């Protein structure tokens, strides 16, 4: 079964780390960190990775049930939620992933809005539960952070409006602050059962093997609750793509696919890139910072090649 | 001519085109006495959007734009003008052939989400809850412009790049106008809405419409509020991919337990992009997790379906 691609523009394609659409490709060749997210992660051949799953809706999203108010350092009110599956089932720790699908895969304050619908419903009320909805943080780094447990923390601005015992959904929506103090780093992973707990069942970092090349990101810029900053989520491949390979489940035909950038309505290639088995994009380019290119522009599938396939430099 | 086909993704893989949400299961209502015209999630089977669709999970029920003057409520609540643009940033253009800017919500109600701001060396930002009443009068998202409020007060930036991202409903109370199947007035009360994808209804005797339903957030108040989608938002990039020929007017398409390789019922999937059933009862139906819809053929109206 052929290799292939969706014929999507970057205006068409959204972020796999976080609910963002794309802004723009991006490289940063002088990176330091290890880059190992588990969001976005899927093999070619169609083999999901890391905590990455299938639902747009579910990234960076939590499903359970608030326990009880719990006492925190930090300011605002918090609040202990255990965690199931996104899908309503218990999470089960002993399957072989790092964390429930969907749990984001970064050091920050994520900031997004805390809904509960209740169990119980009311008579007078035509047999229909109480509601209610507040603005959370979780902070990925907490040591209270443990979605592995099948726990997490979250803070609230509200006071008492948060109910025990009911079922809770967290919808993400961008980050609380980038300030020193609320840790901010986008390949900083969470440990998923705790501090001082080795993270398990990780999807595997990824680099450029070939001198020159880098990788390729597509970039969104994820919204701020307050303070300054621009702060920005790279993932290696879109959500669409993840979906895309996960339905064909071709056979990967060699290490590396050849890829074109090609403005179809010229059908002129703006850059050509390596796509990894593993699920990543490399290039030529010795240069950090967008890609400024044509927005008609989408990647291609031209050939599988290998190791010693020499790319054109952007 | 390229065979028609559907992504294989049972329902825990599928989101809704109508809001962002999980689709949580299929539904009927053959007692449903009101129009079925939504505006998002319209694509007909050979992959041609209509109405305010367009294929990103996020840009659904989303806006873009910048904020111009703020206005106070009579009694509570501060009210923002906002002009929109298009969910790309650029301007949007009244005179283009659709109903509203692609994503503009399709249902009446009180839209709750959030409001963020990144102003125009690194810029200032702030967040809000927000709802936004498609029902209001200053709601004319064709026109270019709506109003959002918040409980916030006043720490509303004007003329800064300002994003709405959706969450749920503000209320489904009586005086809260929520109504899944009342279309906005996209330029205003005494105008007529344009451009619209058709209505869609049974046309076969026994028939009714088959959803997938999600249940939607609510900020506050008594309810379990539901969305229905004629198709998920997945089926709506796939059919727009592929854009398969269609060799008749109604595909039959057979909700299949792939674990068994039996058929739990068939359903008519129409060229404008719906699903009937022969069903004659209302509520989910219950089906087990691993299902999904896979092309048999294409029938023709007058095409009997097997009961359910
Ligand atoms: C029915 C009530 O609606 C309010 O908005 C909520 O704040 C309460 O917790 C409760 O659910």
């Amino acid at each position: 079964k052929p290799f292939t691609l969706p014929i999507l523009t970057l205006g068409e394609l959204t972020n796999s780390r976080f609910p963002l659409p794309i802004d723009v490709l991006y490289t940063n060749p002088n990176e330091s960190a290890i880059v190992q997210c588990q969001n976005g992660r899927c093999t070619l051949d169609g083999e999901l990775q890391g905590t990455t799953q299938l639902l747009p809706t579910g990234i960076c999203a939590f499903r359970g049930k608030v326990t009880q108010q719990v006492q925190d350092e930090h300011r605002g009110t918090h609040w202990n939620m255990t965690v199931t599956n996104l899908n309503g089932t218990p999470f089960d720790p002993t399957e072989d992933v790092p964390a429930p699908l969907g749990t984001p895969d970064f050091s920050g304050q994520i900031y997004g809005v805390i809904s509960q619908r209740n169990t119980n419903t009311v008579p007078g009320e035509g047999n229909l539960p109480a509601n209610r909805a507040h603005e959370a943080v979780i902070a990925t780094y907490s040591p209270k952070f443990t979605p592995k447990l099948g726990n997490i923390q979250f803070s609230t601005w509200e006071t008492q409006d948060v109910s025990s015992g009911q079922p809770t959904k967290f919808t993400p929506v961008g980050l609380a602050s980038v300030d020193a103090n609320s840790h901010f780093d986008q390949w900083t992973l969470p440990s998923y059962s705790g501090a001082l707990t080795l993270n398990m069942n990780l999807a595997p970092s990824v680099a450029p093997v070939f001198p020159g090349e880098c990788l390729l990101f597509f970039r969104s810029f994820i919204p701020l609750k307050g303070g300054y900053g621009n702060p920005a989520i790279d993932c290696l491949m879109p959500q669409e793509w993840v979906q895309h390979l996960y339905q064909e489940s071709a056979p990967s035909l060699s290490d590396v696919a050849l890829v074109r950038y090609v403005n179809p309505e010229t059908g002129r290639t703006l850059f050509e890139a390596k796509l990894h088995r593993n699920g990543f994009l490399t290039v030529a380019r010795n240069s950090a910072g967008p890609v400024v290119a044509p927005t008609n522009g989408y990647f291609r599938f031209d050939s599988w090649v290998n190791q010693f396939y020499t790319l054109a430099p952007m």
